[PDB]
């Protein structure tokens, strides 16, 4: 994977609608700045029951958004990131319409999963009670197959349904999806809510043995197809480290959390707990296109006695500092206080989670930049937006908070923010000081400050991360500055927002 | 049961906001035409999980709304109805706390319904699929017992937590609800989502053998202590019809849609239909506190060859009718549009549903008290209210659109409209001419009119009851007269909103 930033966005709200569009402004306001852009779900529909995530026809791009062309045309001035949603499809599939017609009689009955697919001789209470959940209630919805009513595998929207990826028809699927991947200039590949991929009697159904065989195979196809994968996977932090060698990427899910914490407390030892331990096959980021997660540096769920990379007492104070800095907000858009499928993800942009204290924000982009992994930056916190309350209020959906609508004419006028104009400077120097694609070290001075360093061929860099010297979200004073040697010198910014680091 | 009108209300959203002021409203506001009042839940708390339904401490009156003293001298004017909630109660009682706390080990623990608890040797998706529910997803939700998950049962929201009425804990409590409102000058008891007390492994759970046992117990006690019963069931009409030989009161769910569909119409036919083979010993309403049940008259969910009092391209157009004469209000709180515990029931004020046509509206009350059974008028309704969509997007709570908040203000200022002036007139007819304590018979001329003939000891009077004269919400035109003797001779309206009956 290419060394450089990326921008994760939807094609339809990120500039005028289309794929065309969106091409449009990422090489226009953003050159140089974004390399690479993961295009979040836009096959048919993308406008269904989980924002494009619940596809009919994966292999389709919606026409409302353009072609594969369009990609294609694309993939000539960026590197393409795109998801191969391999755990669920959406209920109006012609697929799953052939069963809910046909029943047992569907060659595709064997495609999808039901309680008796997983449990043919029933499931005790222990055995249902046992299947991890991001949020409580059982992975079930009724639907009637030929007129019998069935309980269909659902781990998220009950208009997702769960397809058995060891199924004949399940990895023929799969397999199609990956061929399309292969032949329209997709560099690389986003493996959605793999964890749950693999159902089993007895078993959690999440991130199992039967789940690495699963990851292991589709990793396998990819490599055939010269196509890297990253894989999605909110959990106990142990379990990405673990999974993480038998990879090409995870992403870094603990980061943004301990950056909230260490911002908010001025403890940073948290972070260099982290970077000492952390995969570094990594891709970075601070938000995303769903909420925040805290189970991901938290005690596991299924067993607390083992504890995250902060104790619980830290966790909950995070997530009351977000609901404190969001004045409510971030309250009214998470777990049950809206529509969710996760109980515990935060609902809040980045840039609102931190009060919109712009020292705070540059510089949690500065540690994010200098850990080792490829970023990216979600297209909201790339324009360093706030929560969208009437989005929100439009829809009832919790992530909407973080999912605003960008015209053009909005990203012109969020260009002229000294907070994005720095942004902007802080990723296009991530991609030209060649410091990054050398050798990282770190020092830290005992729960104070961390300086992150990187040395390459022509250049080195030191980013020094010290919160306690601007706490409070009305900070005005810096919390990191950056040295630098390059081709034109040796510099140093003590302002990364009033001073953006430029290579010669 | 007292033969005359009673009031269905809110203590907090009738008035000041309290079982004072509620009381002070139906003397002051009301003399004559509510004798009587069914008070929803105003237990601790009443603003918990489902407005009063998930009661943390039944037997005790929300302090914010009175006590039980405000109940007794309430009864010195008005004969009141009550909730005994038997299916469930808060997971925030003691009860449940304990056990949360102690698991087994609780005196609790055998009090509240589990999944082992039902099915002790496990489920098969047969048993699981087969559970009545009137929402897709299983009847079930994480909670932690001294530490380890279980899963409990609840049929509607995962805060309301499933009773055992079998066992001897479960049995204590629901008499110790009798108890409070045989000890509180309470006359009848409203028996919530009876139809749901029963569980039984490899049953629907809902109005099964067993069932009809608990509702046959439970009258008993009623009996017991001089309470008279009625029982909630929202179910195939047939299932209401049956019950109903078995308890003192079930109520007229039918009516409601039959007539929003003989309105929207012209057609009668379904309604003599049903005037022939209801059940008598009803209670009548047009509008309750939940939305409008559709199911109540369609087809059966479960084997669809059953079918209901109407077509069921007739039951489906009903419903889009409803939705386009409020123009979206319906819809955006029907279903999975907004919170609901019911995916069917239509959210809407009875009034709006109707697209606000006096004559219509009316027609409709007139049409409810003529039929056998004793009225009551949903106070929403009794003000001919709309819609309340400030509510509804303050809540998200689909059924809140049709529980408004009246200040004294409003309700005043209410009182001035010609259409609740006529409502209030036809109530204190119906509570004033003993015709209706007589012998009742009726006649129709097919599918376009039905004439509702009641003969008493000193009067008699006859509805009758034509939409045909004028369909359409935007119609001026009475479809209704009334004709009646009393002791100062013959009289006769033909138009129930410009000239309201008035009992000599």
């Amino acid at each position: 994977m290419k060394n450089k930033v990326q921008l994760i966005t939807y094609a339809d709200r990120l500039g005028d609608g289309t794929i065309k569009s969106m091409t449009d402004i990422l090489r226009t306001r953003f050159d140089g700045v974004y390399d690479g852009v993961h295009i979040l779900p836009f096959f048919t529909p993308f406008d269904g029951a989980d924002a494009g995530f619940d596809p009919i026809d994966h292999t389709k791009v919606d026409e409302r958004l353009g072609s594969w062309d369009d990609v294609a045309e694309l993939s000539k001035t960026h590197n393409i990131m795109v998801d191969a949603i391999v755990n669920h499809m959406s209920w109006e599939s012609k697929q799953f319409q052939d069963v809910l017609a046909k029943g047992e009689e569907s060659e595709y009955y064997p495609m999808f999963l039901t309680m008796s697919s997983v449990f043919p001789n029933g499931a005790t209470e222990e055995d249902l009670a046992g299947i991890y959940r991001p949020r409580p209630g059982l992975p079930f919805t009724h639907y009637k197959f030929a007129g019998k009513t069935r309980l269909v595998w659902v781990s998220f929207t009950p208009q997702q349904v769960d397809i058995d990826t060891d199924s004949d028809k399940g990895w023929e699927y799969l397999m199609s999806i990956f061929d399309q991947m292969a032949a329209s200039h997709v560099s690389y590949i986003r493996l959605d809510a793999v964890g749950y991929g693999a159902k089993e009697a007895g078993t959690s159904c999440f991130m199992t043995p039967k789940t690495f065989k699963l990851i292991s195979r589709l990793r396998e196809e990819g490599v055939k197809r010269g196509l890297e994968i990253l894989i999605e996977v909110h959990s106990y932090y142990k379990k990405q480290v673990e999974i993480a060698s038998k990879v090409d990427r995870v992403y870094d899910f603990a980061l943004p959390p301990l950056l909230l914490h260490a911002l908010s407390t001025g403890h940073v030892e948290p972070v260099a707990h982290w970077t000492d331990i952390r995969p570094n096959n990594a891709v970075t980021v601070l938000d995303t296109h769903d909420g925040i997660g805290v189970i991901d540096i938290g005690s596991d769920q299924l067993d607390r006695s083992l504890k995250g990379l902060v104790p619980d007492e830290d966790v909950d104070n995070l997530v009351n500092t977000i609901h404190a800095n969001t004045h409510g907000e971030s309250q009214a858009a998470t777990g049950a206080a809206a529509s969710n499928l996760d109980l515990y993800q935060v609902n809040s942009t980045y840039y609102s989670a931190l009060g919109c204290n712009d020292q705070h924000y540059i510089a949690a982009r500065a540690v994010q930049f200098f850990l080792p992994g490829v970023p990216q930056v979600y297209y909201v916190g790339a324009l360093a937006g706030k929560n969208d309350m009437e989005l929100l209020r439009k829809t009832n959906n919790g992530r909407d908070i973080n999912r605003h609508y960008y015209s053009t004419a909005e990203i012109d006028e969020n260009l002229k923010r000294p907070v994005v104009k720095a942004l902007n400077a802080l990723a296009k120097f991530r991609n030209e000081l060649d410091a990054f694609d050398g050798t990282f070290s770190y020092t830290t001075d005992d729960d104070t400050s961390i300086s992150f360093t990187w040395r390459g061929e022509t250049s080195q860099a030191t980013l020094t991360f010290e919160p306690k010297r601007g706490l409070g979200v009305d900070n005005t004073t810096p919390v990191a500055m950056l040295e630098w040697e390059d081709s034109a010198g040796d510099h140093r910014s003590d302002d990364l927002i009033a001073n953006p680091p430029v290579v010669a």
